[PDB]
DNA sequence: AAAGCTATTATTAGCTT
DNA sequence: TAAGCTAATAATAGCTT
């Protein structure tokens, strides 16, 4: 980025909102090449500040969370 | 990196089982990046291709579910 | 070997219209 | 404004020892 950033707590609401959107984005891309290039099942949930949900898996969400209580 | 790749299963063992370690720690980190930047929960799971489990959560891995499932 | 290096591609923080 | 740009930091693929 322009300039380096402190791994902190983003106080204003209007900067979270945009960092969240851009990197869940970043976030999840990254584990799509995960799970295609080394061949594993991947689950990521996450809820923003705002309780709302966004997810993603390489299968399933059930299947993948089935496989981790059984496990 | 030294040369761009494309996004398919890495056919050699050994080659996938060092890209597996790198971005392993790699997603983690941004995973971990967004929680506290962004101020969310946040649940990872993966299993490699020998089945073996790796996780990541901002808070106990069980409460993350659990109010997945609530949802 | 396998732990680390670096040239290179990828992501992104702040800015711009 | 908010959609996009780009200067700059970050991650990494292949190499090095
Ligand atoms: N079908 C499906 C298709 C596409 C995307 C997602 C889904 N899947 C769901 O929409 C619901 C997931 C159900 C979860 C199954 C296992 C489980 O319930 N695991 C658990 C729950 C609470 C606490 C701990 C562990």
């Amino acid at each position: 980025g322009r300039k380096k950033i402190q791994i902190t707590r983003i106080m204003d609401e209007r900067n979270r909102q945009v960092t969240f959107t851009k990197r869940k984005f970043g976030l999840m891309k990254k584990a799509y090449e995960l799970s295609v290039l080394c061949d594993c099942e991947i689950a990521l949930i996450i809820f923003n500040s705002s309780n709302k949900l966004f997810q993603y898996a390489s299968t399933d969400m059930d299947k993948v969370l089935l496989k981790y209580t059984a496990y």
